[PDB]
């Protein structure tokens, strides 16, 4: 195998400054904050998610995992800060995951944003494929937006080399995942955004969905699809998962697809529909202000 030569980066608790709190969990908390690296004349919009030997061993996982990744549609990890309860420091994502801003923003959310963002996570998991890493737990609410016209997968510490309703058969049964198992998951995440954020087999219980999946039942056509987006969400829930796509067919089918949107997603109201750009007044002290994507070393 060949060596991990991904560069860690230990950042001082001085060269960044907490503006505020995003949302608190089971896991600690995730903070919104701004990254002055030394004497660069640079503010960098970052995300701080933050005492016992087992917890540190974990976030000190995904921060490997989250380290190893460069790509346009994964989240990469800027560096840790090794206080007392020890924080991974990474880019803001202003507009929050993905599954929130479509249950958020559905009445002007159209087929071009829907078809792009498929191609955008096809395209992100098929890096974590190049690079050998099976997510694990992929799904909308692991998909974050930086802008409504750029969304990126997060959320490793799942990632190798329990989420029931957007696993595989072979994942429930026999603790089996394989970059066809990440690919099951694809295909709810596309659901859960086909449907505006609808909860995937709800009001079933975890236990019964094994025996359902078994049956032959599978997530419903949401009503903005057409039979040619719902074939390809079927395709990712075969039982052979090399019969399933692959990640490099979804970036083809899907970008055939965004050409020509109004032919794949039916939206009452479609095209007349805006959502925020950097090209509109007041999007963004923020004087020296550069994107993490923009900030190399
Ligand atoms: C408890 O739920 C909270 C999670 C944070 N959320 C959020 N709101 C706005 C921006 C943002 N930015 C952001 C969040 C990130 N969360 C991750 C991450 C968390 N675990 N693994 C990766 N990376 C991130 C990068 N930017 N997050 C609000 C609800």
């Amino acid at each position: 195998e060949a060596p991990n030569q991904a560069l860690l980066r230990i950042l001082k608790e001085t060269e960044f400054k907490k503006i505020k709190v995003l949302g608190s969990g089971a896991f600690g908390t995730v903070y919104k904050g701004l990254w002055i690296p030394e004497g660069e004349k640079v503010k960098i919009p970052v995300a701080i998610k933050e005492t016992s030997p087992k917890a540190n061993k974990e976030i000190l996982d995904e921060a490997y995992v989250m380290a190893s990744v460069d790509n346009p549609h994964v989240c990469r990890l800027l560096g840790i800060c090794l206080t007392s309860t020890v924080q991974l420091i990474m880019q803001l994502m202003p507009f929050g995951c993905l599954l929130d801003y479509v249950r958020e923003h559905k009445d002007n959310i159209g087929s071009q944003y829907l078809l792009n963002w498929c191609v955008q996570i096809a395209k992100g998991m098929n890096y974590l494929e190049d690079r050998r890493l099976v997510h694990r737990d992929l799904a909308a609410r692991n998909v974050l937006v930086k802008t409504p016209q750029h969304v990126k997968i997060t959320d490793f510490g799942r990632a190798k080399l329990v989420p029931i309703k957007w696993m595989a058969l072979e994942s429930i049964l026999h603790r089996i995942y394989t970059h066809q198992s990440d690919v099951w998951s694809y295909g709810v995440t596309v659901w859960e955004l086909m449907t505006f954020g609808s909860k995937p087999y709800d009001g079933i219980p975890a236990s019964e969905i094994s025996s359902i999946l078994e049956k032959g039942e599978r997530l419903p056509q949401p009503p903005i699809c057409t039979i040619d987006v719902y074939m390809i969400m079927v395709k990712c829930w075969m039982i052979d998962a090399d019969s399933r796509p692959k990640f490099r067919e979804l970036i083809i089918e899907f970008s055939k697809m965004a050409r020509d949107p109004q032919r794949y997603l039916v939206i009452q109201g479609d095209e007349r529909m805006h959502l925020p750009s950097p090209t509109d007044s007041n999007f963004y002290d923020m004087d020296d202000v550069v994107d993490a994507d923009e900030y190399l070393i």
